[PDB]
């Protein structure tokens, strides 16, 4: 339905139709709670601190401090809380900025901004205006024909495409354009190709509307004046926003392997409880309030200190990534999920944009015994200037190349601008205007050209012209010039199809294979030189052959085979390279070789994404290179069959319906072949296939997937996809607004994701590691206290002391693991085979959780079975044997701290000893109640010195022999 008409005064708004502010918000603060709450609630290494912090509910089970308990279960949850408003208020003053684009309007007032612009405003677009909604476009700059709009940000198309005014509205003007005109446009729908409505005007004047009449979302007006159009779609129902799924909380490989042992621990906790329970046996008879105090005791330190250390390791490794100058304007969206990258092992990676700039230029042109590369323009140059033995190969090379094309040239001032159907033609072009043979001038029935140094000006008249068309691959036109009386017609096209036209040319087939092993875009230009008379022949054939009504339009086919192409002389080929972002071709390189197997998912075409994969490196200097293009229906399965016959070591190229087919109905046997290649690429895929392809490989593979992306294109992947980065690119920032992580340029991820990712990743690992360390220790400790001298667990360690290892005395050398570096900044280039041994999993499984157990076990029990050895079961001795075992577990930590660092830096050196001296001043200041003997005789430190001997000496045997092998 939605019959628009301009004039929406009446019904502006009033929720007939939605506003076109797309914001990317989470949690309405009427819901924010609910959800938050019931999100990170549902883990069982969260769930169990809050279930051991709600206890002390029943009086039977009060351990202790009610501080002890509820302080750092309001601290998690605060902080938690904080980090994510911040991250939502964050997200939203970002987005503002684009929200609000200035668009000059006509119905009234000045310029309004969009989220003020609403269904059916007429926006006045100026050149490079970038469309705020889906358009109808209602009247182009008078050229008395159409306007181009580049789809770089909507679909990945490098072509622009061709919109074309609505016939009945290139004259009515403003007045009767605004008054009451009105249009009818179906309800909003996927696909980026289809549209349906109807212009109106008085009476029962009608018009049908094409997808050619519209501009939609985020394209981008390219070249031209202005256009007047009407929005149509607004507010969701844009076709940008219908092609993108919900946004989905994620959650870190890291925090659900320490779910995974969290499980373990609690297990392995509340064993004990019964095991010593048991042992006891006569502990009040009531032996379940028992075991459950048991576990509630030793369960207090673990998880709820394990959760504090993460989310505030968390902001350390944010703010790294936020500050960091190599990698500069990186800001981060997502706070959680930071530690993920350094486990990536698939890049599902867009092309345009992060890969090519969608700049291009001629970078070598051949024509037979020589070649030219752009840097040689000099020779060229003079060549054509003189213009008006190989000049006459030179000289009409480029005054063919200036005039085989679909080029428009227009002036807004004193500088020229091209509207052209192809970047290829646009830097065909361009590369005739630096070499001085301008185009200056277009028109149907007239080509002309600007001639530098001469300054003259070159006036030819097209008579016929073959507009490119695909499974053509070929496009010419018949000049006629008039300087001098002679009849040309000059073809331009693909290498594959002209060959069999073009002259002897026999080297045209080794410069070809040498030519495109670079990547570039091969194509080749002839001429043949006519007369007056036989062009007429030509036309009485062609306008035979051109009947209509009768199903033989073959007959022009035939017709200009005959008399037009068939001896071309080749004049030579030219080579098109699309600018690749810095470094790419290196940073793909580094990627693989750390193990990753990057893929390529792209909206452009089959020949371009192949021309860009051979030049980025991709593709190897020899591969099979397999291609599966435009295959429909289950019967494609030999394609696989075959494949795994050629038995890997062969790049895949499928097109974008082949892979929506595929995994489709083979998700299982395609994926089983794919996952093998070195590296798959996608062509014309819509942005929902990639987003399906990153969901598949993460479900079928268990491996997490990166993807990488600007523009509308990849919303959909980024959002279902692990670690999802985007970029924010020129002329838009939809995709970085979305993104999990920025940055600025697709270099920057090789240190993301090598170095920062890595590090996250162990730090994090090793950070659990000792906060796991710490809490087993004491539990041990009190366990073998109970069963040395049959008393209660909570008998030692009672009071303060329980609040001062939880916290303070030993939170910061544990916490100044975050701030070391398994390697220095620089070395991460040279060796990218160190990322390669995280792909098992060697910092959290259960075979080292174990043994951290068992170190845990041994520490804890010398400890205390020594500090009984120098000291007496009795009550007299109690407050003695405290010390000695509260005092040694204290400097247990302070010393395997520094005995797990990597490198020694300020901050660590300083924090160590920084609470070592503040425990100095703890309970031995302050704690006569508890922990205090004389402790200040020989007979102490010595014993004391024993103790930390036999405890430290295991680990640092082990390390050093670990270290050695
Ligand atoms: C509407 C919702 C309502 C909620 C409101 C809040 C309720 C109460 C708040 C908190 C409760 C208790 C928790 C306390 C901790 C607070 C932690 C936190 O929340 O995070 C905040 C900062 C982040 O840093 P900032 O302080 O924000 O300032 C930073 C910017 O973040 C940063 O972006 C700027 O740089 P870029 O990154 O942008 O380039 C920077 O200039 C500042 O503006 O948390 C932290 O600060 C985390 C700790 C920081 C790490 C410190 C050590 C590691 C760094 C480097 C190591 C190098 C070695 C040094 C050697 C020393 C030689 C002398
Ligand atoms: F090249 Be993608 F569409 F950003």
């Amino acid at each position: 339905e939605r019959e628009i008409h301009p004039d929406t005064t009446p019904v502006y708004d009033r929720n007939r139709y939605v506003s076109n502010e797309l914001s990317n918000a989470k949690y309405n603060a009427v819901t924010f709670v609910p959800t938050l709450l019931y999100e990170q609630f549902k883990f069982f290494y969260n769930l169990y601190f809050l279930v051991v912090a709600l206890s002390q509910a029943v009086p039977a089970l009060r351990i202790g401090y009610l501080s002890s308990y509820i302080v750092p279960l309001a601290f998690v949850l605060t902080v938690t809380m904080a980090k994510e408003a911040i991250d939502d208020i964050q997200r939203r003053r970002r987005d503002r900025e684009s929200n609000n684009e200035l668009y000059h309007v006509i119905t009234r007032n000045r310029s309004i901004p969009s989220k003020d612009l609403k269904v059916g405003d007429l926006i006045k677009v100026h050149k490079g205006d970038r469309i705020p909604a889906d358009l109808v476009l209602l009247q182009s700059s008078e050229p008395s024909g159409e306007s181009f709009i580049k789809t770089d940000q909507l679909d990945g198309e490098t072509d622009w495409k061709l919109r074309v005014a609505c016939p009945l509205t290139q004259n009515l003007s403003e007045n009767d354009l605004i008054n009451r005109i009105s249009i009818t446009a179906s309800a909003p729908e996927k696909s980026i190709h289809k549209f349906l409505g109807k212009v109106t005007y008085k009476d029962s004047t009608s018009n049908p509307l094409s997808v050619d009449n519209t501009l939609w979302a985020n394209t981008v007006l390219a070249s031209s004046g202005f256009c007047i159009a009407c929005v149509v779609y607004t507010g969701r129902d844009t076709r940008q926003a219908m092609n993108t799924t919900t946004a989905k909380v994620k959650t870190g490989l890291l925090e659900l392997e320490i779910n995974s042992i969290s499980k373990i621990l609690c297990a392995c906790v509340f064993a004990l409880s019964i095991l010593l329970v048991a042992f006891a046996g006569f502990h009040n008879d009531d032996w379940y309030i028992d075991i459950l105090r048991y576990l509630i005791l030793f369960s207090t330190i673990i998880p709820v200190s394990l959760r504090v250390n993460l989310d505030l390791a968390k902001s350390v490794y944010a703010h790294q990534i936020e500050h960091d100058k190599t990698i500069p304007e990186t800001i981060v969206r997502t706070s959680t999920i930071p530690e993920d990258l350094g486990r990536i092992e698939y890049l599902l990676s867009d092309k345009t944009g992060t890969l090519t700039q969608n700049d291009m230029q001629l970078k070598k042109i051949h024509l037979g015994t020589v070649s030219y590369t752009s840097e040689t323009l000099d020779i060229v140059s003079d060549y054509v200037q003189s213009l008006v033995d190989m000049s006459f190969r030179v000289r009409d090379m480029i005054l063919t190349l200036a005039i085989c094309h679909n080029v428009t040239p227009t002036f807004e001032d004193d500088e020229l601008t091209y509207q052209a159907a192809s970047p290829d033609e646009i830097a065909i072009v361009k590369f005739t205007e630096s070499v001085g043979l301008s185009l200056f001038k277009r028109d149907r029935h007239s080509i002309s050209l600007l001639h530098e140094h001469s300054g003259k000006t070159l006036n030819y008249e097209i008579l016929q012209v073959f507009p490119f068309n695909s499974d053509s691959k070929r496009m010419g036109i018949i000049v006629r010039d008039e300087q001098l009386d002679e009849y040309w017609f000059m073809q331009k096209g693909a290498d594959t199809v002209m060959s069999k036209i073009v002259e002897s040319n026999d080297w045209l087939e080794e410069e070809t294979g040498n030519m495109a092993r670079e990547g570039l875009r091969t194509l080749v230009i002839g001429r043949k030189k006519l007369n007056k008379k036989i062009y007429e022949q030509f036309q009485k054939e062609y306008n035979d052959a051109s009947l209509s009504m009768l199903n033989r339009d073959q007959q022009m086919s035939q017709v200009i085979t005959k008399y037009l192409e068939h001896d071309l002389e080749l004049l030579g080929l030219t080579g098109v390279e699309d600018k690749l972002q810095k470094d790419v071709k290196s940073s793909i390189e580094l990627l693989r070789n750390a193990g990753i197997k990057i893929w390529m998912l792209t909206g452009d075409k089959v020949e371009t994404a192949r021309c860009v994969s051979i030049s980025a490196k991709l593709i190897s200097r020899g591969q099979y290179v397999h291609t599966i293009t435009k295959v429909t229906r289950p019967e494609g399965a030999f394609n696989q069959l075959e494949y795994l016959k050629i038995n890997r070591n062969a790049c895949l190229l499928i097109d974008g319906e082949s892979l929506g087919m595929f995994l489709k109905h083979y998700e299982q046997e395609f994926f089983d072949v794919v996952v093998h290649l070195p590296t798959v690429i996608a062509c014309r895929c819509t942005p929902q296939q990639k987003a399906d392809v990153a969901l598949v490989i993460r479900k079928m593979t268990g491996k997490r997937v990166c993807c990488i992306g600007d523009g509308g294109n990849d919303v959909s992947m980024i959002q279902c996809a692990d670690v999802g980065v985007g970029i924010v690119g020129k002329e838009g920032k939809q995709a970085s607004l979305a993104a999990d992580f920025s940055i600025t340029q697709f270099c920057h991820l090789t240190e993301l994701l090598l170095w920062h990712g890595r590090n996250s990743y162990k730090r994090s690992a090793k950070l659990a590691q000792f906060v796991m360390h710490r809490g087993l220790i004491i539990a041990i400790c009190q366990a073998v206290y109970s069963i040395c001298s049959l008393f209660e667990p909570i008998a030692l360690y009672q009071g303060w002391l329980m609040v001062g290892y939880a916290t303070c005395y030993t939170m910061a050398p544990v916490f100044s693991l975050t701030l070391d570096h398994d390697i220095e900044e620089s070395l991460t280039k040279i060796y990218p085979e160190l990322y390669k041994e995280l792909t098992e999993g060697k910092s959290l499984s259960y075979k080292t959780f174990f043994v951290w157990v068992l170190l845990s076990l041994f520490q804890g029990s010398v400890i205390q079975l020594f500090s009984q050895a120098f000291t007496s079961l009795l009550d007299t001795d109690f407050t003695r044997m405290v010390a000695i075992s509260f005092t040694a577990l204290v400097v247990n930590e302070l010393i395997m701290v520094a005995l797990e660092i990597y490198t020694w830096n300020k901050t660590m050196l300083v924090t160590e000893i920084a609470t070592l001296l503040f425990y100095i001043v703890s309970v031995p200041f302050l704690g006569d109640y508890f922990d205090l003997g004389y402790m200040t005789t020989v007979n102490y430190y010595a014993g004391l010195l024993v103790i930390l001997l036999i405890s430290i000496f295991p680990v640092w045997t082990a390390k050093a022999i670990y270290r050695r092998l």
